[PDB]
């Protein structure tokens, strides 16, 4: 096979060609993919929370050698791709283009499969740097939580966000209770934690808030010494000021974000980029106009409100030291 039979194959963009080659050049891995199949398959997207209707309709696409030539092709070079940059923050989050729909179940699910083809690789990693096997899993069920992310947003089974889950399978990412720490650093090489909230878990209380906290510098000293953070940075909707409108006092969001350095410009107000990012964590945004969306919560109202008069959300940036 090359790459341009599997691009056109599997009807990618000519965009993707340099991609395909770049995986070409790499080849297959010295350990061959494997997908568990069956009741393995159902056991481990159990452990995975991957929702049972996602599980099943996973397990039954799963594809083949001999009848998925192309994807099969794209399945283990991607895979190759993750795990040869296992531990390594510094190289970008590359985790291949999405397969388009017309190629059915397998080609929506294909980036679960890369998942699930490189568990193996990441856990030994995990255990190698001594991570707790709970650590380790709780850090992988997010794969659940992006497959039903998908399925809200979109209305059929998939998982599109394989550029995130390139962090989980390098090893790069930890879930330490309500919170994610990832090994970073600045542009100055300066290592800090970057510090992200998964959807699943319930509210961010302050207590879980101040928990995970509390757990990241034992964590990454302990098992990833020579990172040495001081500090965790986050980029967030969450941390825009402009939530102080129409958030009142009880909102955590509120409450925690007053916890926070901002170290960027105030952003010029004609500026629209953080729209698209709000709109997807707040309603999973997919294109349909406003009027649509639920207003069920302050927030959803808030963030319609804002966009009709006219105005603009931004993402903004910060630090808090490291308990
Ligand atoms: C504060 C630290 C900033 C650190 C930077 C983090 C960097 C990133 O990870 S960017 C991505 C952030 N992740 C997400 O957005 C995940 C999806 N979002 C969520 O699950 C929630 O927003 C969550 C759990 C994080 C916060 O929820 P919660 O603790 O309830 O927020 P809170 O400020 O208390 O809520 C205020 C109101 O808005 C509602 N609300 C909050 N978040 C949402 C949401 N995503 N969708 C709908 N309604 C929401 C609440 O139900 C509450 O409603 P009401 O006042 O009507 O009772
Ligand atoms: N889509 C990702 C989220 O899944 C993650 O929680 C956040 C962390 O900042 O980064 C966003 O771009």
């Amino acid at each position: 096979m090359d790459p341009e039979t599997v691009r056109i194959a599997l009807g990618l963009e000519e965009r993707t060609a340099a991609w395909l080659t770049e995986l070409d050049e790499l080849g297959p891995p010295a350990e061959p993919v494997r997908l568990p199949r069956g009741e393995e398959a159902r056991d481990l997207l159990r452990r995975l929370e991957v929702p049972e209707l996602d599980a099943e309709e996973i397990v039954a696409a799963a594809p083949d050698p001999d009848r998925d030539p192309a994807l099969w092709w794209l399945l283990e070079r991607t895979h190759h791709a993750i795990v040869r940059h296992m531990g390594d923050h510094r190289a970008k989050p590359r985790g291949g283009p999405p397969l388009p729909y017309e190629g059915g179940a397998a080609a929506r699910y294909f980036h679960v499969y890369v998942f699930l083809a490189t568990v193996p690789a990441v856990r030994r990693f995990h255990a190698e740097r001594g991570i707790p096997d709970e650590v380790g899993w709780e850090t992988l069920t997010q794969l659940g939580e992006l497959v039903a992310i998908h399925r809200r947003k979109y209305g059929q089974g998939g998982m599109n966000m394989q550029w995130w889950t390139t962090y989980h399978l390098r090893g790069i990412l930890y879930r330490l209770g309500r919170l994610q720490f990832s090994l970073a650093t600045g542009k100055d090489g300066t290592p800090h934690l970057g510090l992200h909230v998964p959807e699943w878990g319930g509210p961010l209380l302050p207590k879980a808030y101040d928990e995970s906290l509390h757990r990241a510098r034992p964590f990454f000293d302990r098992h990833f010494p020579e990172h040495g953070a001081r500090v965790a940075w986050g980029s967030s909707w969450m941390l825009d000021p402009q939530l102080e409108e129409y958030l009142t006092e009880d909102s955590n969001i509120i409450q925690l974000a007053r916890f926070w350095t901002l170290t960027d410009s105030a952003p010029e107000p004609g500026n629209a980029d953080g729209d698209s990012s709000i709109l997807e964590f707040v309603f999973r945004y997919n294109g349909q106009p406003l009027d649509e969306l639920p207003q069920r919560s302050s927030l959803e109202r808030a963030v319609i409100a804002h966009l009709k008069a006219g105005r603009h959300w931004h993402m903004r940036t910060g630090f808090v030291k490291l308990p």
